[PDB]
C-alpha cells in the first residue's frame, strides 16, 4: 500500500496525510 511523508514536519503514516497538507509525499511501501 501507499503512504504519505511530510517533509516539513517529517511525519508519515499509512493513513491520510498526518495533517492533510502539503509537503506530504505519496510513496511505495
Amino acid at each position: 500500500r501507499w503512504f504519505y511523508f511530510n517533509r516539513i514536519t517529517g511525519k508519515r503514516q499509512f493513513e491520510r496525510p498526518k495533517g492533510l497538507v502539503k509537503g506530504w509525499e505519496k510513496r511505495w511501501d
